[PDB]
């Protein structure tokens, strides 16, 4: 009986096995535009995604992850609220079964249609196992996503997810290039949080984008056809595999744009 997003499994679920989702720095949180901060003293971001070495898609039974090779400083986000430098090990999304739903941060109570994470870990820590230990371990950077326009950039995922339809299938992924899932601009929401799913370590620093991403309609339901279930079992679909917004408790969210 493991953690998951059903009635019986999920986030009002998850304190009995990690009692730190009742903790003072969760995530995802509400970002009210009104009583962020802008903070002058931030800087730009720099995503530096040129060299970036994807390897891999993982459906692992909650989403898929694109995994990259993270043994050298390839793909890297520096900047804006961060010290040093933080190196892309993987992304992956939150998405929901409706249009209406699917974001985990919300926007003046505004939920996206998904919204993708692109997950870095901070070198000085090493390894990604010793960063999550750490208050400054991980940076992600949460970007949403609006059904409209297709994503062209987004295509050649949408095309491998029929190769990984079920828990614990892999499929071979090199040469993605994640600049390709980004927005035109870089302004950005900050605080200090959490992993969204379990075991939900308070080691991260959030940096979510202002500009959401546009996907088609045929693009998110491609990602609704995926499977919680692993093969040979009874079809799950992969959907509503968010976390809701937590309290936001004696935090202050900073912006980097006025
Ligand atoms: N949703 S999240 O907080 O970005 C997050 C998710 C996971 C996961 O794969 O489930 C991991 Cl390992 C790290 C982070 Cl930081
Ligand atoms: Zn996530």
């Amino acid at each position: 009986h493991h953690w998951g997003y059903g009635k019986h499994n999920g986030p009002e679920h998850w304190h009995k096995d990690f009692p730190i989702a009742k903790g003072e720095r969760q995530s995802p949180v509400d970002i009210d535009t009104h009583t962020a901060k802008y903070d002058p003293s931030l800087k730009p971001l720099s995503v530096s995604y040129d060299q970036a070495t994807s390897l891999r898609i993982l459906n692992n039974g909650h989403a898929f992850n694109v995994e990259f090779d993270d043994s050298q400083d390839k793909a890297v986000l520096k900047g804006g609220p961060l010290d040093g430098t933080y190196r892309l090990i993987q992304f992956h999304f939150h998405w929901g079964s409706l249009d209406g739903q699917g974001s985990e941060h919300t926007v003046d109570k505004k939920k996206y249609a998904a919204e993708l994470h692109l997950v870095h870990w901070n070198t000085k820590y090493g390894d990604f196992g010793k960063a999550v230990q750490q208050p400054d371990g991980l940076a992600v950077l949460g970007i949403f996503l609006k059904v409209g326009s297709a994503k062209p950039g987004l295509q050649k995922v949408v095309d491998v997810l029929d190769s990984i339809k079920t828990k614990g299938k892999s499929a071979d992924f090199t040469n993605f290039d994640p600049r390709g899932l980004l927005p035109e601009s870089l302004d950005y929401w900050t605080y200090p949080g959490s992993l969204t799913t379990p075991p939900l370590l308070e080691c991260v620093t959030w940096i979510v984008l202002k500009e959401p991403i546009s996907v088609s309609s045929e693009q998110v339901l491609k990602f609704r056809k995926l499977n919680f279930n692993g093969e040979g079992e009874p079809e799950e679909l992969m959907v509503d595999n968010w976390r809701p917004a937590q309290p936001l408790k004696n935090r202050q969210i900073k912006a980097s744009f006025k």
